[PDB]
């Protein structure tokens, strides 16, 4: 039986897609910036990929940057909503998109989202546990 | 302080998506098929999840199914290299899409790609 292994996204620039992510608590290497694949292990060993246009085209030569709505979304957990909060204000503050600024979501957490350099949706989260 | 704790994927179709994935192994109780929202329990507990168009376009009423090719893949890997193919031949004759053959890929693996009802690409692996 199939385990999953990897998440993978498309990135139009390697060390832009790197720093964001490193702005959210990913550990990557300054010399990832470099690569045309970078691979980072989460927690349990499930590892987040990146890979460049050039590298997909490698082996998937019709590959197009898609147009419309997002197909996915990568959520990030926070202790707290100070943090939630703090983080959203320090991506924005580094230029990057504050999509939706933080607020209390009907499902019970703090809740914020934000966009990478690719424009891909993510959001930012902390539970509320006193509801 | 931060860490990542979910990927979700839109679905214009719940139950239409999570019998693709239920066909990778992914353990998806038949009821959440008619659910807004659905969450599945992976290795460390990061989850993958699904939310309908609807959910999505609740915070996103602009939202338009998109087209084109993959800003995200999500990758399987398999026990052998046999079952590569074979899955990959279950799944092209459940229907869904088969994107690149079954090959040996340079970097030391069998390789196989399909895509889901909703068009993220699932890449499907074992170590040669």
């Amino acid at each position: 039986s199939a385990r999953i292994s990897l998440f993978a996204v498309v990135v139009e620039d390697m060390a832009k897609s790197l720093e964001f992510y490193r702005k959210l608590g990913v550990e990557i290497p300054a010399e990832a910036d470099s690569a045309p694949h970078t691979e980072a292990v989460l927690d349990g060993g499930i590892r987040l990929a990146w890979d460049t246009v050039e590298t997909v085209r490698s082996y998937d030569p019709e590959w197009q940057a898609p147009t419309g709505g997002h197909r996915f979304a990568i959520a990030f957990e926070f202790p707290d909503t100070a943090s939630v909060d703090k983080k959203y204000a320090e991506l924005v503050d580094a230029g990057y998109e504050g999509h939706l600024k933080p607020w209390n979501a009907v499902w019970g957490q703090r809740y914020a989202i934000v966009k990478d350099p690719d424009g891909n949706v993510v959001d930012l989260f902390a539970p509320l546990p006193l509801e």
